[PDB]
RNA sequence: AACGCCCCGCCGGCGGAUGCCUCGGCCCGGGCGGCGACGAAGAGCGCGGCGGAGCGCGAGACGCGGUGCGGACCCGCCCGCCCCGAGAAGCACCGGCCCUCGAACGCAGCGCGCCCCGGCGCCGCCGCCUCGGUGCCCUGC
């Protein structure tokens, strides 16, 4: 239950504030959860979504597994390669099927400095939780 | 008869009700309470690589610079960026640019002056400079 009275919980507010969200809450609302291999080497659960990855689809009628071709942010769509529609002749380019990130699992990252900062910037923060409650 | 017209059992039109759904309205509470001669509110006309309306901006024009944060895209076609910083989208604050009308300020509204050096509107308060008066006096003549 929320107690925050500055927080709304109207379903009309919350359907606009998602329909037009700028850049970077578009870009974090678009995360995908990490592999138990890769959760063990970072201790954090999930990740923004990013062209050059790799993902395993587990949910939908377009299973597989591929790289990250390209991000539609103002869908909240992501196209992989390999997973298109059947076309009507063998001849034509393929027409890519875009796929929500929420059924995806990352199984390998595309690194860069920034993105090793940002993942040092989390570890930090969620130590300090850890060490605040428990143990 | 037959056709035409009017009434059942299937299939087509025309029209747009109904049902479901809605980034919109309306009410109540809370906060705020901040414009302008340092040129406001408002109007006109321009500004995009390919550009009509709307938003934005002002000949530095569909934006420029600084400081932080952010971290891969940029609705089409193009161009660009890609990196342990080398920097796309976004966000906050700060500094500047700021055409013509408008309280609208050389006159007038699209034309024309004065001036000598650059500049030339009104009203008020304070101060200064230069002056007037058979006002009240005084001196000398
Ligand atoms: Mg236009
Ligand atoms: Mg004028
Ligand atoms: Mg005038």
């Amino acid at each position: 239950m929320k107690l925050n009275s500055a927080v709304t919980a109207s379903r009309r507010k919350c359907r606009k504030a998602y329909f037009t969200a700028n850049a970077e809450t578009r870009a974090k609302m678009m995360s995908s959860r990490l592999s138990k291999e890769l959760r063990a080497e970072h201790k954090i659960k999930t990740m923004p979504i990013r062209r050059g990855d790799i993902v395993e689809i587990f949910t939908g009628g377009h299973k597989g597994t591929g790289k990250v071709v390209e991000v539609r942010r103002r869908d909240y769509k992501i196209c992989v390669e390999g997973i298109n529609q059947k076309a009507r002749n063998p001849e034509a380019k393929p027409v890519p099927y875009p796929i929500h990130p929420s059924n995806c699992i990352i199984k390998e990252l595309y690194m860069n400095g920034s993105r090793y900062r940002a993942i040092k910037r989390r570890q930090e923060r969620n130590a300090e939780r850890l060490a605040r409650i428990g143990k």
